[PDB]
């Protein structure tokens, strides 16, 4: 631990000079990122668009875009555009296949799984078991190995990233596991996707616009493996469905803002644009130096270790302050920008609320140590 | 009579974008002014000046407001309007929620996807009596309800697929009297039938006759009913101490969609509600008129119908569809092809629909009837 200087990547630059102007500082893009003005202008095309020919006719003139946004998220996760539908967002995304899940509702998860995520799973009538983990919450690959071939599950839902903390879960070993156990395995990339190697072999992706690949709200993925898509029986319409069309079709069915995923697959499109390697080396590169700069805070210890290629740092308390106030601090005070997380976002791992930095990669040295500063003088 | 000049028209027309041709689809999705436009693009823009969820904080106001329009346009409450996706998001909300035995009356010209979520949450479905429009008989629906009562009756107060306006006020006192409430689907008729009625709970869709964004709806729930509802997600036996109202509404949602829809209803209140139905009927009236008289189609709805949907049957066996994709082709008009899942069981044979908006002059119903004769 003798601390390194931040490389200079032109790319930090590219993407604060192609966004709005942020009125203080933002440190919250695990929470909601920053529409690109090309993502914000692609958004309201649609809708004069929309004006100009019709609603629908419009969103049928929007299918190579939306294609486009498929195509996008099927080659950052090693799948076909067409095995990858729309949806609300993650949340929507686990419900609608839990909810369509065939036969004995067996789940096996982390102990650091996101509050919202066991909520839709018990609400589906699943049993949820914890994998070991160890004193971070990392899933330790050989015994997860050895106990799901002794005590099967009828799939691992793996959650890559935490909402809540910033270790890297080793996703595709995990993977490997789960098939050699003949086990499916669903991965929650909402702060995966745009930030980890999501290429990793599983059976089921979802994913949310907001976050790293800086999307609009109200828009996620999830793509299912067509031998899984198949097996699925969805919730609406019923099995029994005059109707007939695919289960992709069943769970892409329903009004949705069709503008703000024409904006998504901009958004996705400026992250391939980018180059998804060197945006990755950059977020784990921004991690690494926001624990750097936070290492020395009297009142705040760093959670995460160091090198998790990872941009999400999270401070405990260590004189028992209230993250969700000094985030209103921080906002009211010093437009500095921040996620307080409660117990409830994974609360069979957390015994203490944690304050969450999530910078992008236009964050600077300077900005880490104006908020390192800002976090002192919190009264 | 007909040459009605309503500054209201013209106004609405310059309000919002130039359509390319002619639009006769509001019904389906219309058109968002340059207001509502601009304040969806503004908030997309807050969110990237001062992050997400502290511009959502700062909208309160707006989307507040919002629900206070909705409100006074039902008789509701603001606090008992909550957010949605649109109407199907709405139905499957209540009804997945629906404590206790889940049996229903309904008509028999029910919205196909409303009759999906209805089976789809374990409810039986029986038909309420009508007239050969398909419009309920109150005082008949009122014996069979004493006779055979039923946990609600669910009103589609107007259709997707034709454009009779339902008694709703009177059939919602009958149901009341029975002791039974009323849930009423008003994707339709939410700024253009009166949707105060006195319903124990009412929905609608944004890009429709408020022409609000897409992706937006709302459901308002009586507080009486409201708190006797158990939502699915989170489970019942949580310990998470939200209002159902509060969990009915929980999720990832377009915040500068739900802005764009508080200005789309400040809109309509703003031109005057009432003024507004008024040329929504003449429009109505105006479309039928111009329509009787077109070999190859006949004019669905009785020409009083105080609605803009009018909807033909084609009489030598054409296929909508295809006349509404050539009349976009080949025109530049814009239509909806109603099929039989629309309303499996009140429709024989598929229809041809427009729902213009009050902008629409009699010369434009003219071309489209021109259009509609030379249509291979
Ligand atoms: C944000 C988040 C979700 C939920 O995403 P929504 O789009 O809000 O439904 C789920 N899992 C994780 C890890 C998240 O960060
Ligand atoms: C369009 C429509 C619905 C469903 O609206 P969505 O917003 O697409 O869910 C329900 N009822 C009627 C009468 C409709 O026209």
């Amino acid at each position: 631990l003798v601390p390194r200087g931040s490389h200079m990547m032109m790319l930090a630059q590219q993407w604060r000079d192609a966004r709005p102007k942020v009125a203080g500082l933002h440190l919250d893009s695990g929470a909601c990122s920053r529409q690109s003005f090309a993502v914000i202008d692609a958004t309201t095309a649609h809708a004069r668009h929309e004006a100009e020919v019709g609603g629908y006719v419009a969103a049928e003139a929007a299918t190579p875009a939306l294609d486009a946004g498929r195509a996008a998220v099927a080659s950052l996760i090693g799948f076909a555009a067409s095995d990858v539908v729309y949806t609300s967002g993650s949340n929507h995304a686990i419900d609608l296949l839990l909810s369509s899940w065939p036969g004995k509702r067996t789940l096996a998860c982390l102990p650091g799984e996101y509050g919202p995520n066991l909520s839709a799973m018990a609400a589906n009538g699943f049993q949820v078991r914890a994998l070991p983990v160890d004193d971070d919450g990392r899933v330790l690959v050989d015994e997860a190995s050895h106990e799901l071939s002794a005590h099967p599950v009828a799939l691992v839902h793996l959650t890559a990233l935490a909402s809540h903390r910033g270790i890297a879960q080793p996703a595709a070993e995990l993977v490997e596991a789960c098939h050699n156990a003949g086990i499916p395995v669903v991965i929650d990339a909402a702060q995966a996707l745009g930030h980890l190697d999501c290429n990793v072999g599983a059976d089921a992706v979802y994913s949310s616009s907001r976050k790293w690949l800086a999307g609009p709200r109200g828009v996620g993925v999830l793509a299912v493996r067509p031998e899984l898509a198949e097996r699925l029986q969805p919730r609406i319409p019923p099995s029994d469905w005059p109707i007939p069309m695919s289960v992709l079709e069943k769970l892409e069915l329903g009004e949705h803002n069709a503008a703000a995923r024409v904006g998504f697959s901009v958004a996705v499109g400026e992250h391939l644009a980018a180059g998804p390697t060197a945006v990755r080396e950059r977020l784990a590169e921004v991690g690494r130096l926001s624990r750097q700069v936070l290492a020395e805070v009297d009142g705040w210890r760093v959670v995460e270790p160091v090198d998790q290629p990872t941009a999400i740092t999270t401070l405990e308390s260590t004189d028992g302050a209230d993250p969700a106030s000094v985030r209103s601090w921080l906002i009211a005070e010093r437009g500095i920008v921040t996620t307080a997380c409660e117990l409830a976002r994974a609360p069979f791992e957390m015994r203490t609320p944690v304050l969450r930095i999530s910078p992008h990669v236009d964050v600077t040295v300077d900005e880490l140590e104006q908020f390192a500063a800002a976090l002192r003088e919190a009264p």
